[PDB]
């Protein structure tokens, strides 16, 4: 029903000059707002330069070569290698394919099974859509055989009857051990996971997870992989959520912040160790793989270039840091109500869990769509929140400022003082 | 290797300033040149006014509303629906997960094969890394690749082939059982299986068959789509009327990523009466496109259908065609094949036999090497080399195009002879 044209900083604006402050960021990928000069002017300088192109084995753009160089001196690596796609769903997909094609040049061709957790999303393709962990793609006879879900790690939901955090973690890494156990370690090509996971809901691993299956999976040889596609670049409040979780992946998956929104592209940076097995590979077989055709373009280059600089020299992955305390308290205070089960998140990226009875920690009953009524009554009033299942999502452009953030929570709240008393009814 | 940073016309310049003439428009889509102002001028004005572009807030923007429009328009469907990715290979995948939702919500769950011609490029059973990176989805069942030169038997004629693959077609749908068959894809001229055109006669044999049982018929215009093979449609040039088209690349001339699936009339219906019926609409499909893209693929589509450019590949595809004949009368060019602005040779070490080079001896790779070097991009595939320059393309740059690939190939088969 709402008409809109453009945006102004973190807010959308319509028609009639109304600005809804944008606590979605566009789709999770507006880090520096909907006009931000620097990055307009340098996607309109690379059309004008270069404006389209493929990148091949041999030759590519020096916008290509450029992001490469950049992304592998902010990954966590000290060397490594870069490729493309168009969006997060075909870095995962080609993710997935490579490590295929890796373990059968490896004389491994059985190594094929791909380790996720229950919640995550990784895509919309059918290989990223049988990565993801959500009931709705059973409409989709997804997942394709040879996605394994492993719990997800979300405490306060998952862990049972008197277990403690500690608990839920060993349990969660004995039920890692033995589906490898079952499985057969030889099986598996990989595991993958959002350090938080995003559209499963805004939802930080259970303190300890990371440091418990690591080792368990570099026991067995299964390469580990990192989605940053939401994470990524600066929202955790370090540059990547597998920093703000002090594990070091095999290689990360990258998208949205990596342009800033401002353009549909997917990166795929290769650490090290999976480099130097590819090199070997590729060297051994005496060809380049088959079918590979992976690139994303110029132009996508050319403002990730700008994107990158910006959310890290002109402040804005700092402004995260920064602001990242006031976000939380004020969410702990929200917290307070009889109808908040808890708040969750890191950085940039919370959510907020309705529930009808906090004790027992009894959601809503469906029907009533509790979600979506706080998130359209925040639309009325001029803000802008993703319900997802019984939650309420903020992911806001870094540029947020401090009045912004208030004017965020002030409108948030009347939202659920609304909702809430009228379902009360 | 070769660093490139940007073009004028059909050419790409490299950091070192030399310049070649790239005969693949990138990778097929780069339809309209390197340096395009009308298309430039477009984009550009796409950022200086950012769309509101919102995950779900707001309504669709007039750009996306009016390039469904016209895409339904363009098609060769009365009505239809489009739904939007950001590539070809996202929409090919998006139209076959609309299927299995389909036939799943009208009580068929098993109906879930994909009928398709994808196949891979002695003392060894073959190696399982070199088919991962075009492996279709699980289900998938491979119909023979209707190339006559290569696979029709001793002596038989193209029709006798085309009738040959009606009956494998048939055998094929009795042995997986129809009801367990989602749909046919097919590329009207194949693209990267090696630009491969369709025996005389092949759909008009095969839709039939299809037709008799309720295998929706996807046209995969990813690379025919918007003039490549002659027409507006590779489905147009080969005259048969598909379910749903696929598109992709041409769709913005290479200027930003987006695919879009062009649902026809009745699929559209079947989607829109099992979405009501299931009481569930299927994540991830999306008739909001990208309105930057939207907005560059409205420009594209004008520049390329209005502005002389898929009527100058129909212009220059004789002269096009003469070239190769005469370039096929080599004893190591075993054919030429295309149509429109595409095709390849294929090269062979014996031609009365059919024998191609040694894998090891990577001919085509060598070719494509040697173009470089005289200053000519072309494209190996397998033991052919492909021709896909842009539509812009004069009649004196194709001349030089072939200058410098004969050039190539009187090297490279001197070379390899004496080896």
């Amino acid at each position: 029903t709402v008409v809109v044209t453009h945006g102004e900083g973190p807010y959308i604006v319509d028609v009639n000059g109304r600005r809804y402050l944008d606590a979605n960021s566009g789709l999770w990928n507006m880090v520096a707002g909907f006009d931000h000069k620097g990055l307009i002017d340098a996607a309109k300088a690379q059309y004008e330069r270069f404006p389209g192109y493929h990148a091949f084995f041999g030759r590519m753009s020096d916008q290509t070569v450029m992001l490469s160089e950049k992304l592998v001196e902010v990954s966590p690596f000290d060397s490594g290698r870069v490729f493309y796609t168009n969006s997060g769903s075909e870095a995962n997909d080609t993710m997935v394919k490579m490590l295929w094609f890796l373990h059968a040049a490896e004389g491994k061709p059985q190594k094929r099974k791909i380790l996720t957790r229950w919640n995550a999303y990784h895509g919309v393709t059918a290989v990223s859509a049988s990565m993801t962990g959500k009931p709705y793609n059973s409409v989709f006879g997804l997942p394709l055989p040879g996605f394994v879900h492993l719990t997800c790690p979300h405490y306060w939901r998952y862990g049972e009857e008197g277990e403690t955090e500690e608990q839920f973690v060993a349990r969660l890494a004995r039920e890692l051990e033995e589906t490898i156990q079952r499985e057969g370690a030889d099986t598996i090509a990989g595991f993958f996971a959002e350090p938080v996971m995003g559209a499963g809901g805004v939802i930080p691993p259970a303190k300890g997870y990371f440091q418990a299956i690591l080792p368990i999976l570099r026991k067995y040889d299964i390469p580990v992989i990192s989605d940053e596609v939401i994470c990524g670049f600066g929202r955790t409040g370090n540059t990547w959520g597998c920093v703000t979780y002090d594990f070091t992946p095999d290689a990360i998956i990258s998208s949205k912040n990596l342009t800033a929104g401002f353009f549909p592209m997917g990166a795929v940076i290769l650490g090290p160790e999976l480099s130097k097995r590819l090199e070997t590979a590729i060297e051994a077989i005496e060809e380049f793989p088959h079918g590979f055709t992976a690139s994303g373009h110029p132009v996508g280059c050319a403002i990730a270039l700008k994107a990158i600089d910006v959310v890290m020299n002109e402040g804005l992955a700092e402004n995260v840091r920064r602001l990242a305390p006031r976000f939380e308290e004020r969410l702990k205070h929200i917290a307070e109500r009889p109808n908040i089960g808890e708040y969750r998140g890191i950085g940039f990226m919370w959510a907020l869990e309705a529930v009808k009875d906090k004790a027992s920690k009894t959601p809503f009953d469906g029907n009533l769509s509790v979600s979506e009524r706080i998130a359209n009554t925040c639309t009325d009033l001029g803000l802008i929140c993703r319900p997802l299942g019984q939650s309420v999502v903020l992911c806001p452009p870094f540029i947020l400022t401090e009045a912004q953030m208030d004017e965020m929570f002030d409108k948030l709240e009347k939202a659920l003082d609304k909702v809430f008393a009228e379902v009360a009814a």
